[PDB]
């Protein structure tokens, strides 16, 4: 299991493209997946779920991956977010 918090500084926060290409990179794994916002957490693979959180510019949250994919999964995650200019 791998776990990082990350600050979030996107203009948009986790809404529009930027949340739709997370989804996206989050579901090419079979680990699993959570982002966690203020004690709730959810299904990273689940654009729903996404946006239910509500992830605005300025937030906190962490990211869990477990699986037998977990390292290049967290791996992917971290440079998803960097390239997106998400955190």
């Amino acid at each position: 299991m791998e776990k990082k918090e990350f600050h979030i500084v996107a203009e948009t926060g986790i809404h529009a493209r930027p949340a739709t290409l997370l989804v996206q990179t989050a579901s090419k794994f079979n680990s699993d997946i959570n982002l966690e916002y203020k004690g709730k957490s959810v299904n990273l693979k689940s654009i729903m779920g996404v946006m239910s959180l509500g992830v605005g510019q300025g937030s906190d949250v962490t990211i869990t991956v477990d699986g037998a994919d977990e390292a290049e999964g967290m791996a992917a995650i971290v440079e998803t977010l960097q390239k997106e200019g998400l955190a």
